[PDB]
């Protein structure tokens, strides 16, 4: 995508060399924003082939309130393998926080149900937020939340969403993240009888790993193609009733995929 | 300031009319980001006279972990009066969350001290964050956190900070929020022996209240003056030991003040 390739180039041009947690080294910038008019098409990267099944299953897994990779494995999704324990658990990550944020007194808050009811009963609200950044359970998570905070917004019958990503691996994670959130907005809009608006992505530490330089240069030489179109084939009784089988992508004609190692 | 005045014009140029919680009505845009290089000068609005006295006291109050307006009152600051109860309490708002975020297992996390330790021992960390968005305690708060989540970053010996403000009253609140955080960055940098970098402001629902329109156009007809300079006269033993008297703002020649009603 135009704005994705531009960020990719910006990181190369203005990035500072940093020794990161993995000891791999990164080139990074701090503070960046992008906006995607979802009406213009589904923001799935065309300069390299991305696989929807992993994106879709991870999102459905999140909405289930699940934190164990078992489900992901039943569907051949291996993206979280390197951080799960002997028992396949990742800790109280995204899924647990979305559906059952634990209160200090033992209760649990379901942020997704709250958000649904807000979009339906009070769309003008400036508090339609979901946060995965639970400070009191951070030490129990396999990896701290990358996409950690998002807010919904409704104007002119259109639903927009802004994500704050504290840490962003531009080559591997960013394409997944954008598509995952674009997808959720479509599901939310469908469940709330709203049209899709914009997806605004805001990043904190935005980086390119040193061992992704070749892959980046390769990708930067490819011309972006027209964005695909998402089609939801069924309308479930609720936001928790979607299945992988309900999503179809039309007109996705990307450039060949590019392989790259993950920083553990 | 140039960045601030451009934002106002943007809200006016592409904002949508929205109804709101206060019943006032607003002109609103969703998603915006601006950057202030702190080395260029202290970002205190010059197109209208701002009162640094209240900005400073509110910040020291936050750092103390206080949520009762008594302290503010003994210092003649009345900015939080309309939301305080009979006892002057605001509930577990900013001060409490920054200094004592309650965990489900009975602990309390001091996010300010943790951040300070991170800046000293692991400045390259991508997790130097402070969150006021405690989902489990939102129901006890007089008003949900407007400036809800901020992240620090270090590069080239300079300290940067990005704030995600979920709701923003452009005319009244924003000048306060910008100066407040720029002040926090200076204090943090002085404690960690770092230079001041950039302050990146990101907003969710950014709006102008319907009853601030005349004031807004009056302000926009003014030319910004040179930014003032911030001088810290002492280096306290801890970030919690600053006093109002340690700060001095020089070269501040603002245009006349413009009064506007606050929406409760
Ligand atoms: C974001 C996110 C979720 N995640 C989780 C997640 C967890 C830790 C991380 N760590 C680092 N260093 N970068 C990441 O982007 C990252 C992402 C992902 C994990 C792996 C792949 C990945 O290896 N992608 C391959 C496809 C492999 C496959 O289809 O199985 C690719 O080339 O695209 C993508 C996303
Ligand atoms: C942000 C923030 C902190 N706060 C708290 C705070 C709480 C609720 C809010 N509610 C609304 N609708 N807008 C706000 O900006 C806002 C701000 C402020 C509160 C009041 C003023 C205010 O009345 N502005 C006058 C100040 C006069 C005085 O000093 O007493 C001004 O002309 O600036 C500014 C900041
Ligand atoms: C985390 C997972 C995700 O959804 N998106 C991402 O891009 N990432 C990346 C960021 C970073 O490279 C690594 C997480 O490491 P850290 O916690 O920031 O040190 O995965
Ligand atoms: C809240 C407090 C602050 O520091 N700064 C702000 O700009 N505000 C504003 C935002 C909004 O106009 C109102 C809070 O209302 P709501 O919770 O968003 O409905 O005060």
């Amino acid at each position: 995508m135009k704005q994705y390739l531009e960020l990719m180039q910006k990181v190369l041009d203005e990035g500072t060399q940093k020794n990161d947690r993995t000891g791999t080294g990164t080139l990074s910038i701090f503070g960046h924003q992008m906006r995607f008019n979802l009406q213009d098409g589904f923001p799935l990267v065309t300069t390299k082939r991305c696989h929807l099944r992993s994106i879709i299953h991870e999102l459905l897994w999140f909405l289930q309130g699940d934190t164990n990779i078992a489900y992901l494995h039943e569907n051949n999704v291996t993206i979280w393998d390197e951080w799960a324990d002997e028992n396949g658990d990742l800790g109280p990550v995204y899924g647990k926080q979305w559906r059952a944020w634990p209160t200090p007194d033992g209760r649990h808050i379901d942020q997704i149900t709250t958000v649904l009811n807000q979009l339906k009963n009070d769309p003008d609200s400036r508090r339609i937020i979901v946060s995965a950044w639970n400070v009191g359970e951070l030490d129990k998570m396999a990896l701290a939340p990358c996409h950690a905070f998002f807010q919904f917004y409704v104007a002119d019958g259109k639903l927009s969403c802004q994500l704050y990503q504290r840490s962003c691996d531009v080559f591997l994670g960013l394409p997944f993240n954008i598509a995952s959130y674009a997808l959720l907005v479509h599901m939310m809009a469908q469940q709330c009888d709203l049209e899709v608006g914009d997806f605004v992505w805001t990043g904190g530490d935005t980086h390119l790993y040193s061992n992704h330089m070749d892959q980046t240069h390769l990708q930067l030489s490819r011309e972006p193609r027209p964005l695909p179109k998402l089609i939801i084939k069924r309308k479930p009784e609720s936001i928790f009733d979607y299945r992988f089988e309900d999503f179809e992508i039309e007109g996705y004609d990307p450039h060949p995929g590019i392989k790259a190692p993950v920083a553990i």
